[PDB]
């Protein structure tokens, strides 16, 4: 595998046309996954599948500025399953991050942090076996 939590440096930050691909398998009895796109201590984009929030499955997205979480954005479409292999693709577009799972569009998240070239690391964490994490310019 890779060791989770896993840091993927994003050299010179993110830019439109940058595609991040994450391959892994969800652990049995998973509780959470998190992708954290970081600008130093700030989290520009937190993508957080929650397998059992009051017996519901929900993806929580948010931004952390100066250690404070903002307004959450919630999605009820939940393509992940305990025990099963997934592919997450995060495409940086001008106005938003665009997320697909298993080749199907899931959600978009408007840029709240504006200094895209300072979003210099991706943290991958949670209840997964992480196979690979990479980027390409499309
Ligand atoms: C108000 O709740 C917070 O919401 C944030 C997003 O708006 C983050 O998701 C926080 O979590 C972390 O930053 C965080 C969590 C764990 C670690 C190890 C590191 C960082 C925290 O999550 C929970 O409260 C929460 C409540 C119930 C369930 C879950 N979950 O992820 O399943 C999260
Ligand atoms: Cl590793
Ligand atoms: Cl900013």
């Amino acid at each position: 595998m890779l060791i989770v939590p896993y840091n993927l440096p994003l050299p010179g930050g993110v830019v439109p046309r940058m595609l991040i691909t994450i391959l892994g398998t969800v652990k049995p009895n998973a509780n959470r996954i998190a992708l954290d796109f970081q600008r130093g201590n700030d989290v520009a984009f937190h993508f957080n599948p929650r397998f059992n929030e009051n017996n519901r499955r929900v993806i929580v997205c948010n931004t952390k500025l100066d250690n404070n979480w903002g307004r959450e954005e919630r999605q009820s479409v939940f393509p992940f399953e305990s025990g099963k292999p997934f592919k997450i693709q995060v495409l940086v577009e001008p106005d938003h991050f665009k997320v697909a799972v298993n080749d199907a569009h899931l959600l978009q998240y408007n840029h709240r942090v504006k200094k895209l070239n300072e979003i210099s690391k991706l943290g991958i964490s949670g209840d997964i076996d992480l196979t690979s994490a990479s980027y390409t310019m499309i």
